[PDB]
């Protein structure tokens, strides 16, 4: 007819008529997760919205260790930036004079330029992906552990009255014996003192009955409520996982964005360089340093 | 005395001053304004100008070393950069992050070992096309100015003994002067005959150390018109020298700008295969391909009885 397992019945064997999914066809939380996951292992079993709780818990730390990549390559543009502006400073060929020496200063102030670039492209990191992906839901910590306890609390009750239902189907079975007994017993030879009891016997046996009956439906109303529990928390569940989807992609792709624009605005700063250099005139540099430099413009002559 | 000389080149006295005109007036040239030596700010010491014009070509040597040089540090920044991009490319974090997201991360990851080959290539062709050639352009340049200075050097040393000459010969002339102008003394206080013939000797001696002199003018006439010569075309060569180093060095760092470029182009491009996966992100189907896998039955439950 119908079958228990872990307290919860569902149909038997069956190739029983029904049953539509509740979200067809979206692979929902709300559909696939009823029955309990035996480990093959054989580390004992758990409800499969245990297994949910670890997918969500899972995805998280994922999240967390996104973050920590993100945070290892701002410390490499860093070092970069650093060693870039460190470069910008040298003194090498400081002294190369005119429109040249000129280009030359600019180069190297450029190496400053692209190392500023770079440093605000790790900070620009660290605000609008790092951050974002470590610090998002930073609550989820018992606070999904108190939804745990609240599924479980109700599968709780759902064992306890599966255990009262057995004791009534226990005493009920019973009470049928004694009845049946009884009424052999008046087949045997009443007398009347013996007859009452054989009507007392039928007394307490259909309120056994009325027992089960009340056993079973009380036992059907914590099913329904664990049931209606589970699926709003699942469908809650599959929510949440594909708004962490959403918000990561989203970052991912400001990562991107900063990469690219970051690049652009890296290509940007040697264009002075380019001015200055189209300006390099060997003929102007050599007759400022003539100009600089001569010892006098009187020729030789003959002596006498 | 209508000239003057000043370490044994004659230049006018000037005058007041004569005029004479550059050899390109328009042009402040090495041949026009290097002629006289520059005098020591301190001492009694003068350098030639020709000797300035050469620690001018040593010092642009020196320069383009020491820009390369400076391309060689560059190089071993791109190069650590390139080396952790690398390493952190490699990184296995977050690598059990699943479907669609989890194939958009690893090009994510992916993307870092693109811009580390990009910027190593770059570090290479910096090498190549902007280090070297700056370090090995005229690797006797050294030498070939050196040898260059002897030239010039020995012209002047020659100027020297020649100018050494003249003035010998002066004292000579001086003397044989005087050693006339005085025994005609001699003479005109006590006559005798021996004296006449002292004073013809004298007097022969006289005009002869005169043709002497002149001599020695005309060979330090031709020393310094040699020296002259010499002087203008070398100054020419340097000139001309100076002018392409610069003109080689403007090529060079204007190929250091081409390579900057399209390595940031580069660079650009590698995030577009991120973006190309980043679009087809798909939660939906993600958790069709995990809830395949990790379902446990799609059997709900039903009221007992």
């Amino acid at each position: 007819n119908t079958i228990t397992i872990n307290c919860v019945t569902f149909p038997h064997p069956d190739t029983m008529p029904e049953q539509q999914l509740l979200k067809p066809t979206e692979w929902s939380y709300c559909d696939y997760f009823w029955a309990d996951k035996k480990d093959p292992q054989g580390n004992g079993t758990v409800a499969g919205f245990e297994l949910l709780l670890q997918k969500q818990l899972k995805g998280k730390q994922m999240q967390k260790e996104m973050s920590e990549f993100i945070r290892e390559r701002i410390k490499i543009e860093e070092e970069y930036a650093k060693n870039l502006a460190k470069l910008s400073q040298n003194s090498l060929a400081a002294q190369e004079e005119g429109s040249l020496g000129e280009a030359w200063a600019q180069v190297k102030k450029s190496l400053a330029d692209e190392a500023e670039v770079h440093l605000k492209f790790s900070a620009k990191l660290h605000s609008e992906v790092e951050k974002p992906l470590m610090n998002f839901r930073e609550n989820f910590k018992k606070d999904m552990k108190k939804c745990d306890h609240h599924i479980a609390d109700l599968r709780k009750q759902l064992a306890s009255r599966y255990a009262s239902v057995e004791k009534a189907r226990k005493a009920l079975t019973e009470r049928q014996k004694d009845l049946e007994m009884k009424t052999q017993q008046l087949e045997i030879k009443l007398s009347n003192k013996t007859e009452e009891d054989i009507k007392k016997a039928r007394r307490k046996s259909t309120q056994a009955g009325d027992d089960l009956m009340r056993c079973v439906d009380l036992y059907n109303q914590a099913q329904s409520k664990w049931f209606e529990e589970m699926v709003t928390t699942t469908l809650e569940l599959e929510r949440l996982e594909v708004e962490r989807v959403e918000m990561i992609r989203q970052h991912l792709c400001q990562y991107t964005q900063l990469r690219h624009e970051t690049d652009m605005f890296n290509q940007s700063t040697v264009e002075p360089v380019d001015q200055l250099l189209r300006k390099v005139d060997p003929a102007k540099d050599r007759e400022l340093w003539v100009r600089e430099h001569k010892t006098g413009n009187i020729r030789p002559v003959d002596m006498e």
